[PDB]
């Protein structure tokens, strides 16, 4: 039915990927199984480390097809005969690298928004403190919200540019701010926004916001920047093909933006990037890119945002604050990150909505402890108990290990690089507070039952698709009977 039709659409990738109608189900079953094991929440018990859904899903292109082949072989040969019995003599018939990438991501988002809270924008620009002569970039301009605010901040510190010499004024008007938007419709609105804000940008490109793909040619043709404040798209984003090579090729749109942001920043540059929880915990290439970030950049602060502050809803978001290299050594290539400060402004927070609005008041505590230095070098000391932090349930995890009662309830805590490396296995999904009081492995299990049911039926349509010119004209003979009404 609905599930079978949904599985069918995916076979379109297999069809155009080199796969025959006879192996559709086989191809799908494999991927679905790996995907389900993850959804179960205990893939650690079924699949071997290094060969799980994230390891395949995060990769892209040929690098992905070859990994898939290597993974099919590794699974079909081992003593863990349990899983082995499912991948024994199993091999994919996919040849088109663009097709597998399209398939894995397609079902990854299978089932069983350019809005940013104003107070968040204000806060982000306030902590970045953009100065004149600094080029502020926005890879995902949208309606130019961050740029307009960055410009507003600069004007509020220079009497609307009047404290600066004409030449610097021209810089602020034509070169200080740059954006890039994929959707022409949105870019138009963004263009009108800057224009009425006296932000002319470069006439060669239409103005401050350029039209194009950050993950494409336009992305690398973009000029470097001193500052980057952006809220890239969530999910698998819109029609944005990753036709650009990165230090670590990925199928994760968000992790691609991160790689771009790390690249355009001048040495000593600084950025604030709004990201989803996935970016912090995703494995596979996700771990490589996160290690790359903490190598090439000095990630110093992580703000875990509440829920329901975005027009979306069930999206967990954060804000990473970091510097390209280090203030002392703007060109450092490695070990830039040492101590990472995290501020939990999510767990045990007032359910935000039109009733409970998210205001600047909710961000003042965090901005206080943060410091006045835009590079997060102002003196800091763990200890912040706002929004009833003391009445929040403390979680029992590595984060709170050997931690005293008072600190384990603080919304402001620091973690070392070695700790993140060891305990967290290089994951930035750091949390040490439990929120107040179905089931994954249970939902996944029942779900799998149905997929299996669907998969069988779907196979029949093939197994029983008696190849001949009979079904060709017999099927259209029914169409020869009109349709509808």
């Amino acid at each position: 039915n609905d599930l079978v039709a949904k599985l069918w659409k995916l076979c379109d990738n297999l069809r155009d990927g080199g796969v025959s109608y006879q192996n559709y189900v086989n191809e799908l079953a494999s991927l679905l199984f790996l995907k389900m094991c993850k959804e179960t929440g205990q893939e650690a018990e079924y699949l071997p480390e290094g060969y799980r859904w994230d390891d395949l899903k995060s990769r892209i292109g040929q690098e992905q097809l070859q990994f898939y082949r290597k993974m099919l072989v590794h699974l079909g040969e081992d003593d863990k005969k349990l899983v082995q019995a499912v991948f024994h003599n199993v091999s994919t018939t996919i040849t088109e690298p663009k097709q597998i990438t399209a398939l894995v991501s397609n079902m990854d988002s299978l089932d069983w928004q350019y809005f940013t809270p104003r107070p968040l924008i204000k806060t982000i620009i306030h902590l970045l403190k953009p100065q004149p002569r600094e080029v502020v970039q926005d890879p995902a301009a949208g309606t130019a919200g961050f740029l307009i605010e960055a410009d507003r901040y600069v004007k509020s510190q220079t009497n609307d540019l009047d404290d600066l010499d004409g030449d610097t004024q021209d810089f602020q008007i034509h070169r200080a701010f740059i954006g890039l938007e994929l959707v022409p419709g949105t870019r138009r609105l963004a263009l009108m926004n800057c224009l009425l804000h006296d932000i002319e940008g470069n006439l060669d490109h239409g103005g401050a916001i350029r039209l194009g793909n950050t993950l494409g040619s336009d992305g690398e043709n973009l000029p470097k920047a001193h500052i980057v404040a952006t809220n890239p798209p969530f999910g698998s984003a819109a029609g944005t093909n990753i036709t650009r090579t990165f230090v670590h090729p990925t199928s994760n749109k968000q992790l691609c933006f991160m790689q771009h942001i790390i690249e355009t920043l001048h040495p000593g540059g600084r950025a604030a990037v709004v990201v989803p929880d996935n970016v912090l915990f995703e494995g596979g290439k996700g771990t490589d890119i996160r290690r790359d970030l903490m190598d090439k950049c000095h990630l110093h602060t992580i703000l875990r945002l509440p829920t329901g502050i975005f027009y979306a809803q069930g999206v967990k978001t954060n804000v990473l604050f970091f510097t390209k290299g280090t203030v002392a050594n703007p060109n450092q290539d490695k070990n830039c990150t040492d101590d990472v400060w995290v501020y939990d402004l999510r767990t045990n927070m007032p359910s935000f909505g039109k009733r409970t609005p998210f205001t600047d008041e909710h961000l003042q505590p965090f901005e206080r402890v943060y410091g006045e230095d835009p590079h997060g070098l102002s003196p800091r000391t763990e200890g912040e108990w706002s929004f009833n932090a003391e009445e929040t349930e403390v979680a029992d995890s590595e984060e709170n290990k050997n931690t005293d009662q008072h600190l384990a309830t603080s919304r402001w805590r620091k973690f070392s690089r070695e700790w993140i490396r060891t305990a967290k296995s290089d994951s930035l999904d750091i949390s040490w507070l439990k929120d107040k009081d179905p089931e994954p492995d249970v939902l996944a299990a029942e779900a799998m039952g149905e997929l299996v049911q669907a998969l069988s039926e779907l196979d029949a349509l093939m197994r029983e698709l008696g190849a001949s010119d009979e079904a060709d004209l017999q099927r259209q003979l029914l169409e020869e009977a009109f349709g509808g009404v």
